[PDB]
């Protein structure tokens, strides 16, 4: 039961729990991410570093909603959380390419949510969304899409991996 | 006159008015409610100032409204405040109980408010309830809910008042 | 592949992602404890701390068994989190129960843990539960069952009510 | 004569003198490594400093073990600590592959001695390589596998060096 429930649709506090979901399952892929560039025979530190900070802010958006569904009166319900798509992440390139679809896939969902509290008139859901969710996730694609390009830039070519030092390097 | 009014409908500025009102209004409750509680026979100076501090953030709220009335170029207009609904407010529980059906009242009016920015194509009112409002509301409406069941718990049984102890005093 | 691995027993390594998937379970079991207690109709904000700690230490324990599995040259490898055996968790003592539960059986998994390491002559990882494992949940049990005792006493009775305030307040 | 010795075995005691004989010899072993990496025609100075902590290392766990034979009253016999096996050590490829078969080495003697100690029933032995031996002993394998694949994906290829360069100036 609740006595503070107040223009809170059954629609948009399912869909508030299927986000809490998504994002949780993403924040498990991103600790398989990371584990995989920790291997001896991958050892690239740094890229096992980038992926665990993502777990711990996906993990975060999950908490975030979850107060929030508390705060409007709904009521959270968990679901299995389905094992990472993959058990190897290949190359920094593929599992970058794989960062930006799980990402993409995030940003929809939060675009669906919000077209959802458009229908049903919550206009306290939208700031939410707004206020800790839609430019963090742009901000977090343009991002992974500098990185994808100065990936592709450096594993491709001898002209590439130059530039990149003069950038880096000498500015 | 004003030289700077744009976008800002009459019926807008007409809504914000009656708005002030009626945070003005929540605030003079809060005050009754407040000095209630300090009466010698009454007596919890705690719930006097949860309610002193409540006047004072209503009384701000309307401040605010006044002031964006200003900044969009409308015109403050002032009604009668009409005296609390009730003289004396009964125990915790019933002010508690009171104090919920005024927050409530007064979210409807933003979302209502909300409503009507939005059929008039007014993204800057929208913006406002958003910074100043929807979340500060609906944050203040679960710390009185949480405080309505705690109420509850307290007052109705020596298992309610235990589990209580173990949180606030253990935990 | 691994160029590291030595004295690591594929059955050791199984067993481990096992475990980690267990820890992670129980994560996610405090994690529903945790934001059941925030719910405006029970709103036990104490609860709800103590269990959101408690997710937080099973996740940083499958961390540590991760980064161990890496160290010794095994190959983590994740499963589907089974969602959490109940969706609402009753009174403070019903959650303490089934805390206490559910920390007996990742007892008994770290026992079952040592014991095949001890079959497979295994002496880093029997080390390694020794140092992060084993004292740690014998203590974190230790204080449920001291939580256990404390709120029977005060949800049972006047005299339990009585000895608890005696103890917390006066000494 | 020794007034303290208990349960300390004649084969543990022995086993200890030779495990002293080993650490000291990797020690030497780090020390002409150290120093063909200072050679003018050689000359990568953070190689020589690699190999010159690890010689520092492996005589302070020499030390270790004399300490320990002196507290349990057994006697310290030194036999000749036979040359390194290679008087110049190619490339750092070739340096770091000798490093792991050497810490292998000493694993698997912390390994037989823990063994011998469970048989003649001495935990002491046992805590004692818990505290200092073998985990220290797998962070050192974990960390030169991890340089083994950095160095072969360095010397390897274009593609290769691209990654370490996004991972190691990026990231
Ligand atoms: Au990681
Ligand atoms: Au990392
Ligand atoms: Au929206
Ligand atoms: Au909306
Ligand atoms: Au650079
Ligand atoms: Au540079
Ligand atoms: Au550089
Ligand atoms: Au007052
Ligand atoms: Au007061
Ligand atoms: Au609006
Ligand atoms: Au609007
Ligand atoms: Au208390
Ligand atoms: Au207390
Ligand atoms: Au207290
Ligand atoms: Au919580
Ligand atoms: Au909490
Ligand atoms: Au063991
Ligand atoms: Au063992
Ligand atoms: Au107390
Ligand atoms: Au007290
Ligand atoms: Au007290
Ligand atoms: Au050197
Ligand atoms: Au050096
Ligand atoms: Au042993
Ligand atoms: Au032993
Ligand atoms: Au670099
Ligand atoms: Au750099
Ligand atoms: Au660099
Ligand atoms: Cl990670
Ligand atoms: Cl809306
Ligand atoms: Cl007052
Ligand atoms: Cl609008
Ligand atoms: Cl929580
Ligand atoms: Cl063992
Ligand atoms: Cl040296
Ligand atoms: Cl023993």
């Amino acid at each position: 039961s609740s006595q503070i429930r107040q223009n809170y649709s059954t629609e948009v506090e399912a869909a508030v729990n299927r986000l809490v979901n998504l994002y949780l399952r993403a924040s498990y892929t991103y600790l398989s991410l990371g584990f995989y560039f920790d291997r001896d025979d991958v050892a690239l530190e740094g890229v096992c570093h980038f992926f665990r900070e993502l777990a711990e802010e996906k993990r975060e958006g999950a908490e975030r909603l979850l107060k929030m569904q508390n705060q409007r009166g709904g009521r959270a319900l968990f679901q299995d959380l389905q094992k990472p798509s993959q058990d190897e992440w290949g190359t920094t390139l593929d599992a970058m390419k794989a960062a930006i679809v799980l990402e993409k896939s995030l940003n929809q969902a939060l675009l669906d949510l919000h077209a959802l509290g458009s229908a049903q008139a919550d206009p306290h859901l939208c700031d939410f969304l707004e206020s800790h969710f839609l430019d963090e996730e742009v901000k977090l694609i343009k991002k992974m899409g500098d990185h994808l390009t100065n990936i592709q830039r450096l594993v491709g070519s001898q002209a590439g991996l130059g530039e990149y030092l003069f950038e880096h390097c000498t500015l």
